[PDB]
């Protein structure tokens, strides 16, 4: 299936988030975001751990009892920001870390 | 509040999955599950990236475009399982990767 756990565009903006109290720039950055699902035949590029597969064939037993694995970032990368530091002077952090999905995967 | 993304028990069972054709031993174990939910205020213990933070932010304002994080498995534990080899042979697997939760948190 075509459906399954992947990277997908997810462009942020700043402002909206309440963030653009301390980040004067940039307004949007792409952070990525996780689509899709994770059910039997697995996505090929998806990792999964032995108890994401496990959970998912409890989950096909149990239904209203377990919930399935999730589609979830597994890796991430930074991204650079500029704040203001105590005399109000901007400042760059270089790698700011946390920010976009390098990899997705089912857990 | 008290119904944030937390390890609870989880026992599975190898036949309900189908996977006592290849373990003898033992016929259930412990895997955790990782129960709750990712809203702030998060809760104290769920470790949690900046992507998560992002994206609950971001799903707060776009409900409908955007998912929310995920609770998951973040440590995973061996166990040991019995299984056949080749010629018949019962053996032992002394650690088996992935198979128990050893922490949650929001991803």
């Amino acid at each position: 299936a075509g459906s399954h756990c992947q990277k997908t565009s997810l462009r942020v903006n700043f402002e909206d988030i309440g963030w653009d109290s301390w980040i004067i720039a940039p307004k949007e950055y792409e952070a990525y975001e996780c689509k899709g699902g994770c059910f039997f035949p697995l996505a090929d590029d998806v990792t999964p751990t032995k108890h994401a597969i496990v959970q998912t064939l409890v989950h096909l037993k149990f239904p209203t009892k377990v919930g399935k694995a999730c589609c979830v970032p597994t890796k991430l990368s930074p991204i650079s920001v500029l704040y203001k530091d105590d005399m109000g002077v901007p400042t760059l952090k270089y790698h700011y870390e946390g920010m976009s999905v390098a990899e997705c995967g089912c857990r």
